[PDB]
DNA sequence: TCGGCTCGCGCA
DNA sequence: TGCGCGAAGCCGAT
């Protein structure tokens, strides 16, 4: 609908209707940023064509009770900064509390909205809210993919079996969809306290905090500063200092050579399209650029593909047939060790490498990418059943990862435990034909002892 | 009816 | 450390 630097394939209609005479409302959810946001840019362009202002609404749900203070504070502090940035562009933001299915519909009527726009998430709960809102409004409802470089429904029309089949489809569409962002034009027409929501939510989550023996908190909040401004700083330091060595050291957890962008990417405080634009233009090791681009383009956006075309993305049923048949055959194998959720959570296994990985997770909220594979695969090896392993890995991932509760997490766990986007490997007890990883294999790839000593 | 897929292992 | 191979099931280009 209108636009010159505005590709209409990024937007799709969720509900037809008569465009009201009120303001355009951007229901912001996944992409919590003011710059490099196609959903906010499309909302502004529609408002300009109708000579109305654009407003932003955010609904704080009860979902923060299922996680911890680490994610709540990170999100909320980012939203406080975002509120000021939108105010500088004369864009007011409204923060609601409750069920989006009820609050968003009530806000549309009470504010006499003319058009509703939201960003795109393939998670189940977002589809439920969208269906509830459609049944409660009479104005047009649009959805914009602001998170993927290529719109999820455009990159592929089906579940992609492997990255090597998805890779040519995605890269063929890069020349069309990889582009610069236009500037967010401020509003022309003029038209709950976040500090109170922060204190009320923290007081609720306090009894569930992760503590050590001295009742001292485990989480170290100084590793990652939240917000759109801090995300840009992280990206800049990655390109200048770490991108060159990324290809060689990406799988060495003793070196801080990752981009460290996932907390910002998950909450949408930075755009992956922006990161890709800057990495494309940087002059660095070609093998490092290719390796990093493959991670933030192929693997990130195939995770959205997985969740979008497999609504059981967090269940055993989503695994490929060969993996289900293999794991079913080994359900009666004696496990060398069986640990409960509580024993995994406290890092009380026999494996010091596994315990150190859990300690990095508990203390920093961001486990290194390589040890996340080892961490999840040992949960499968030392659990009663594949379903219990899946349940334990998802629980700990979403509870403690700053970047958790994310398509990348469900696809990554499904890769580790059920071979989604992987292939069959040598037959073993318990784990069957699922790709195996061993302590001795890690010892030959990086200094395992240094990683263990850093995290007790 | 093939070719090639994001481990462990033996060997420089 | 870096390389080549093994062990596995299957998509997709034909
Ligand atoms: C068991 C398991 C659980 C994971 N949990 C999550 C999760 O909850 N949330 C999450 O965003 N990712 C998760 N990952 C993927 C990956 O581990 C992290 O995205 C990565 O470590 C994030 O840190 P980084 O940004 O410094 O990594 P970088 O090496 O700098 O990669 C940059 C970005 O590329 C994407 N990316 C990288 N690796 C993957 C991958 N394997 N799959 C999909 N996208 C990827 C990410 O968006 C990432 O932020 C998980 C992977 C596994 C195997």
């Amino acid at each position: 609908p209108r636009g010159s630097h505005m590709n209409p394939k990024r937007i799709r209609a969720l509900k037809s209707g008569k465009q009201g005479d009120g303001p355009v409302v951007y229901w912001m959810s996944r992409d919590q940023r003011a710059e490099d946001n196609w959903a906010l840019l499309f909302s502004r362009a529609i408002a300009k064509e109708a000579n109305v202002p654009v407003v932003v609404v955010f609904c704080l749900t009860d979902e923060f009770l299922e996680a911890g203070i680490r994610q709540y504070e990170f999100m909320l502090k980012g939203l406080q900064e975002l509120e000021v940035s939108l105010s500088r562009k004369k864009i007011p933001s409204f923060f609601l509390r409750g069920d989006p299915g009820e609050k968003i519909s009530r806000f549309v009527k009470d504010y006499n909205a003319g058009t509703l726009v939201t960003d795109f998430s393939p998670l189940r709960i977002k589809n439920q809210w969208i269906e509830k809102v459609i049944s409660g409004i009479s104005i047009p409802f649009f959805e914009v993919d602001a998170h993927n470089v290529v719109p999820c429904w455009e990159a592929s029309q089906k579940h992609e079996y492997a990255a090597h089949t998805f890779r040519p489809k995605l890269y063929a569409l890069l020349p069309e969809f990889l582009e610069e962002f236009p500037e967010l034009e401020p509003n022309s027409v003029t038209p709950e306290t976040l500090s109170d929501v922060l204190e009320t939510g923290v007081k609720a989550l306090l009894p569930e905090r992760a503590l050590l023996k001295n009742k001292d908190p485990l989480f170290e909040p100084w590793h990652f500063e939240p917000g759109e401004k801090a995300a840009k700083k992280v990206m800049e330091s990655f390109i200048a200092d770490r991108l060159d060595s990324y290809g060689a050291l990406r799988n060495d957890p003793t070196k801080n050579m990752l981009s460290n962008l996932s907390p910002y990417l998950h909450f949408g405080q930075i755009s992956s399209q922006r990161v890709v634009l800057e990495v494309e233009k940087a002059e660095s090791n070609p093998g490092s650029k290719k390796a990093f681009l493959d991670e933030i383009l192929i693997w990130k956006e195939i995770s959205d593909n997985f969740c979008y075309y497999n609504p059981g993305y967090d269940g055993f049923e989503s695994f490929p047939s060969w993996a289900k048949e293999s794991l079913n055959a080994h359900r009666n194998d004696v496990r060398s060790h069986i640990y409960t959720l509580e024993e995994f959570e406290a890092g009380k296994t026999h494996d010091p490498l596994w315990n150190a990985s859990q300690m990095e997770l508990l203390s920093t909220g961001k486990m290194h990418g390589y040890t996340r594979m080892y961490w999840a695969k040992k949960i499968l090896e030392w659990s009663e059943s594949p379903e219990k392993a899946l349940e334990i890995a998802i629980c700990l991932n979403d509870r403690y990862e700053l970047d958790g509760r994310d398509p990348n997490g469900y696809a990554g766990i499904a890769w580790s435990i059920g071979g989604v986007h992987d292939r069959a490997w040598g037959e073993r007890e318990v784990t069957g034909k699922i790709r195996y990883m061993s302590y001795e294999g890690c010892k030959r790839k990086f200094d395992v002892k240094l990683y263990i000593e850093k995290y007790s």
